[PDB]
DNA sequence: ACTGGTTACTCTTTAATGTAT
DNA sequence: ATACATTAAAGAGTAACCAGT
């Protein structure tokens, strides 16, 4: 179930049509995927071997890149799309706070700046379920959120740093 | 050149007096000084051996720093001020554009996006004059600017990069 | 001199960490 | 638990470089 002969040709067909498209339209399409799943650009740079500064300038600004290096970018894009779907159905990077959970954390901080462990774990289920809805997946699949899984320790680390922000 | 033994004792009292003052006030004095001379934060990290994220957060945001680390940075503040004096009295890193030179270059780009070489040297002398006035030194002394000295090559590279930014 | 593709370097930001009340 | 004190890690931004009409 890991791979199929036809879908492997479909992956090669997708990267073929993606190279034929406007590289900016694909850049916006890829940047929106990295933001929805909070996958760090370091994973892209470490896997494909591209330049961090070059890849960042291409996604956020549209800096033109040659088709040979762009092909390795689209190759990782199509493969990462399958790995994400499988890892969520079957259920190294640094944690990243999603924008959907940040709104819930700012609500709780405006209410009270020192929640109890029960209130922390309650916000964990709220933020995890929120991160799943953002990624378009079901809540029980939150175990597939991976490195971006909201934990009680991480919620406590967020509230502790936000108290330090008032100075 | 060598600091008089009496002069060195003054530096120590300056560090202790700066340690007695509020750390956020001394942080703003050092940060504004770095912005006036375009001194890279990497150079302060290399000398004082401090953490770049710690020093950046203690200067820009004013994060709590220990008295020992603040004293090591305050020791660099006083030695660099004097070293800048001899750096410029002798006149008789990487380049970093200044705010006044960036505003003048914004004027020329609005008038001519492709200036001639004659227009480049005239802008070089104007920017070097404005950068000298920023730190309160005479326009004649520019060797002390060193890495932050304006050059026609840097002006042409500034307009070429602005052309790439204008394309998007 | 020139656009165009590319990048070493810089510095802010972030989530995480260690510890003595 | 938790405010000081701290930071390894990510990433956008800057000024610059190399090639080839
Ligand atoms: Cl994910
Ligand atoms: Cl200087």
């Amino acid at each position: 179930e890991n791979l199929s002969p036809e879908e492997a040709a479909h992956q090669k067909a997708v990267v073929e049509t993606l190279l034929q498209e406007d590289p900016w339209r694909v850049a916006k399409m890829v940047k929106s995927y990295l933001q929805q799943h909070n996958i760090p650009q370091r994973e892209v740079v470490d896997t494909t071997g591209l330049n961090q500064s070059h890849l960042s300038q291409h996604l956020n600004k549209g800096t033109p890149m040659k088709t040979q290096k762009r092909a390795a970018l689209y190759t990782w894009y199509v493969r990462k799309q399958r790995e994400v779907a499988q890892q969520f159905t079957h259920a190294r990077n640094r944690f990243k706070w999603g924008p959907a959970s940040q709104q819930i954390l700012f609500q709780a901080y405006e209410r009270q700046k020192n929640p109890s462990k029960e209130e922390r774990e309650t916000l964990v289920e709220e933020c995890n379920r929120a991160e799943c809805i953002q990624r378009g997946v079901s809540p029980s699949q939150a175990q597939g959120l991976g490195s971006n899984l909201v934990t009680e320790v991480r919620v406590y680390n967020w509230f502790a740093n936000r108290r330090k922000e008032e100075a």
